[PDB]
DNA sequence: CGTACACCTGATAATGGAGGATACC
DNA sequence: GGTATCCTCCATTATCAGGTGTACG
C-alpha cells in the first residue's frame, strides 16, 4: 500500500532506466533493442519489491540479482509503454534521473512504431542510449561511430512535488544515523548523536538546497573528495521538532521504516536526558545494534 | 560537561550492465 | 526465420554510512 508520490520519490533515489542494444544476426539490423525498468535492493527489502509489483499492476518480475540482492524488473516494451510511461508522465521524477527517464521514453516511442527494426531508428536509439546513465559501451561506440549523443534534457529548478515524494526519496537515499562517539568530557565517556542525512550527487544541488527551507533545518556539506552532498541535520531540537514529526506523518517505506522507529526510540531516551547515564547509554547501544538487520 | 557543526573515509547494496533460453508470430 | 521476453548471472563502484575534532556556551 504505496502512495504514487512515494514511489516516484523512491525511484528518484534507486530506480534504473536501461536501454540495451545487443548484437545478434537474427535481427535484420544485426541488433536487438531492449528497454528495462529495474529496482534492485537487498533481500531485507524483498517485501517492498512485492508491493511495487502489486502497485504496477502485477507486472514484471522479481529475481535474484546478486548474492544478497533481488531486482524487480519490467522488460516488456509493451508493458512499459502501457503502465510505466503513463505513471511517470503523470507523476514526474525531479532528480537527474528524470533526464534518463525522458530519453528512455523516446526509445520506447520509437520501439512502439517499430522504428527500432530499421536502420535510421536504430541509429536514433543509439543516440538516445548515448546520453543515458553511463553512455555507450566500447562495443556500441565502435559499431556506431557516426551517432552523435542526443542533447540531455535541460529541465530547470524542480520543486518537491508532494511531501510523500520526500518520504520515498529518503527511503532510498536518506540515513537515520545513531552515533556513539568517544568523549573526554561527557561523564559517561560517550556522546550520543542523532544525525539525519540525505545523500546525492552535486548536480542536484538545487534540490538539495531546497531541503533546508522545505524541512526548516539542516545544512549542506560537500564531501571534499568529489561531487557529493550530504544534507545533514545534527541539531537535536530540529530532529525532535521537525524531522521526526515529518516522517511520522509521511512514512518511510522498506525496512528502513524499522530503523526510523528505532532512531525515534533513541531520541526519546535523549529527550529524557537518559543518554547521559550508563543505563540509558546501554539502551541506546542495544537499539543501535539492532538497526539495519531487517 | 555537553552539544553541534566541521571535517574524514571505506565496504558494499546498488549501479547498470551481461548473455543464453524460451516464447511468440 | 525474425522478433520479444524471460531468466540467470556479475564486475565494479558511488555512495551511504560510520566515523573523529573542536569551538563554544
Ligand atoms: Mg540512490
Ligand atoms: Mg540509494
Amino acid at each position: 500500500k504505496l502512495n504514487p508520490w512515494a514511489v516516484v520519490g523512491f525511484i528518484d533515489a534507486e530506480g534504473s532506466f536501461m536501454v540495451r542494444v545487443r548484437k545478434n544476426s537474427k535481427y535484420k539490423t544485426g541488433w536487438l533493442v531492449v528497454a528495462i525498468f529495474s529496482v534492485t535492493v537487498d533481500k531485507k527489502d524483498l517485501f517492498l519489491l512485492e508491493s511495487l509489483k502489486t502497485f504496477f499492476g502485477g507486472l514484471g518480475s522479481i529475481k535474484k540479482s546478486g548474492n544478497s540482492t533481488f531486482s524487480y524488473r519490467i522488460e516488456s516494451s509493451e508493458q512499459l509503454t502501457k503502465i510505466i510511461l503513463p505513471f511517470f508522465d503523470k507523476y514526474s521524477l525531479i532528480t537527474e534521473a528524470l533526464g534518463d527517464y525522458l530519453l528512455f521514453k523516446k526509445v520506447l516511442e520509437l520501439m512502439g512504431t517499430k522504428e527500432h527494426l530499421t536502420q535510421r531508428g536504430l541509429e536514433k536509439i543509439v543516440s538516445l542510449k548515448a546520453s543515458i546513465n553511463k553512455g555507450l559501451s566500447e562495443e556500441l561506440q565502435a559499431a556506431f561511430p557516426q551517432c552523435v549523443p542526443t542533447p540531455r534534457p535541460e529541465i530547470n529548478n524542480k520543486n518537491i512535488p508532494d511531501p510523500f515524494w520526500l518520504a520515498g526519496f529518503v527511503s532510498g537515499d536518506g540515513s537515520f544515523k545513531s552515533i556513539l562517539k568517544k568523549s573526554e568530557s561527557i561523564k559517561v565517556g560517550f556522546q550520543s548523536i542523532l544525525v539525519f542525512q540525505i545523500t546525492q550527487h552535486a548536480r542536484d544541488v538545487k534540490l538539495m538546497e531546497s531541503l533546508i527551507s522545505y524541512l526548516g533545518c539542516g545544512f549542506i556539506e560537500k564531501d571534499s573528495r568529489g561531487p557529493w552532498l550530504y544534507y545533514t541535520v545534527t541539531n537535536f531540537s530540529d530532529i525532535q521538532g521537525k524531522i521526526i514529526p515529518f516522517f511520522h506523518q509521511y512514512k518511510i517505506i522498506g525496512s528502513a521504516y524499522g530503523d526510523y522507529q528505532d532512531w525515534c526510540k533513541i531520541a526519546l531516551i535523549m529527550q529524557n536526558k537518559n543518554h547521559l547515564t550508563p543505563e540509558g547509554l546501554n539502551e541506546i547501544r542495544a537499539l543501535k545494534g539492532g538497526m539495519n538487520k531487517g
